[PDB]
């Protein structure tokens, strides 16, 4: 199961940790993808994981696009999770860097909640522009289920441990 984790809530954990590479080592029911609207995973935490399937996940969202069109921002959809997990949860955070509204997070964190374990990144984070202290806020504060959320930056991971309230 996870380990090296630090306990930031009853049910909030965190670890300085490439998502991909922990996901291969615990195969978790849930890895949450840090998806846009598109499903195109070309970037970030997306691009990552959609490398380390040999293309699979961008190969079977792009069916799933073509049948049922875009996601709205803050919404989800469950896909396979190919070799990482047994499935993947592709969750859309607002993009600040595309103008989009940042009280969409909430939203997107409540997807985690139909799920009772989760690998996960800090949803909106990273090349999506928010303030991933914000977002690991909103997260302890909207998410319910077990959630393990991997930080892939040391010095990201050290700021927000350290500013946890
Ligand atoms: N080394 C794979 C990887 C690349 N980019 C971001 C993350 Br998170 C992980």
């Amino acid at each position: 199961s996870f380990s090296g984790y630090l306990k930031l809530t009853d049910n909030v954990y965190i670890k300085n940790a490439d998502i991909v590479e922990e996901a291969k080592k615990v195969k978790p029911t849930v890895v949450v993808n840090a998806a846009n609207v598109y499903l195109k995973h070309g970037g970030g935490v997306a691009g990552a994981l959609n490398k380390a399937t040999n293309n699979a996940m961008q190969v079977e969202s792009d069916d799933y696009i073509a049948t049922n069109g875009p996601l709205k921002v803050g919404g989800s959809c469950v896909l396979s999770g190919h070799n990482l997990a047994k499935h993947c949860l592709h969750v859309v955070g607002p993009n600040v860097n595309k103008g989009e509204d940042i009280q969409l997070l909430k939203s997107a964190y409540e997807n985690f909640n139909q799920h009772e374990v989760l690998l996960a990144p800090l949803l909106s984070a990273g090349i999506f522009g928010a303030d991933p202290i914000h977002s690991l806020r909103v997260c302890v504060d909207t998410v319910r289920t077990n959630v393990y959320l991997a930080v892939f930056d040391k010095n990201l991971y050290d700021k927000l441990v350290s500013s946890f309230l």
